[PDB]
DNA sequence: CCCTTCGGGAGGTGCATCCCGGTCTCGCTTGGCCTCC
């Protein structure tokens, strides 16, 4: 019931209610989430998938594999009758606000395109790419606790295992359907609130300034210039309190670059 | 058991290339289609 997956089945992936069928009482945890059967109340759906494993899913982890095509179009023109699947979209995230039990699709003008006219009924869709994700975040006020997934991607079962519901804006976790370990939750998570702060601040700089401080201290995350380099830099462009407010973290520092020349 | 020399003088110049030709990949899942059992 409380966990990741639940809340983005609910707002999301509820709209393909219609075209799973009946779950079936299962014995054993959901493989692609991984949690206990106690909390799936017994039942369960069966599966096998492309490489012929028995795989039992969940209610709200069989949405990601369900095909509705006349809900979500067609995919791929070579095989009509298997439309766009939730656990295989690549390239397209959501974000998803868990109080409100509301979602929003950040999908790129192409799959927009294969969506049918009822799929916008169920669920808002505004057309950005993947560089665009971080444009929506920034722009739009985001209402949290929220999950926001920023690649679907294929790997559905690291994408489930990635979800984390990002309780403010100090730290918004991206779920790229790429594993979430302990180790690379970094280059997972986002901090729009100092990244926010800092995109105010940077007002103050020129444009000039600007790039020169966003090339010294992405040459200086990836070890490309001398940190006595790089501070001569910065005293000369009187960029210090641009750096005061950067995480020590060269990755973090990267992130937010990156978000930072997006918006 | 002598007594070992002087110094002259020390380059001038050439000529210093052309051209190629800088790769595939793939890190996922699924169904359609092909033959196999
Ligand atoms: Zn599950």
């Amino acid at each position: 019931m409380n966990h990741p997956v639940e809340s983005v089945y609910s707002a999301l992936t509820s709209i393909l209610l219609p075209y799973m069928g009946e779950p079936v009482p299962v014995q054993r945890n959901c493989s692609c989430c991984g949690r206990a059967p106690s909390e799936f109340d017994g039942v369960g759906f069966e599966l096998v998938n492309a490489y012929r494993e028995r795989v039992v899913h969940c209610r709200p982890c069989q949405t990601f594999f369900v095909s509705a095509p006349e809900l979500m179009g067609v995919e791929n023109p070579k095989k009509p009758t298997t439309g766009q699947k939730f656990g295989m979209w690549s390239g397209v995230g959501a974000v998803i606000n868990v109080e409100d039990n509301s979602s929003v699709l950040l999908a790129p003008q192409g799959v927009v395109n294969k969506l049918p006219e009822h799929f916008f009924d169920h669920v808002e869709v505004i057309t950005a790419t993947s560089g665009q994700h971080l444009e929506y975040l920034f722009n739009t006020e985001l209402k949290f606790p929220l999950i926001y997934i920023q690649n679907f991607g294929v790997k559905t079962y690291e994408l489930v295992r990635s979800l984390r519901v990002s309780l403010s804006a100090d730290a918004i976790y991206t779920c790229a359907d790429q594993l979430l370990t302990r180790q690379n939750e970094v280059l997972y998570m986002l901090d729009l609130k100092k990244a926010k702060e800092l995109h105010q601040e940077i007002k103050n700089y020129s444009k000039k300034e600007m790039d020169i401080f966003i090339r010294t201290v992405t040459l200086l995350a990836y070890s490309r210039i001398t940190p006595e380099a790089a501070s001569n830099e910065f005293k000369k462009n009187n960029l210090i309190p641009l750096l005061l407010l950067l995480p020590t973290d060269p990755h973090q520092r990267l992130s937010i670059l990156h978000l930072l020349k997006k918006v």
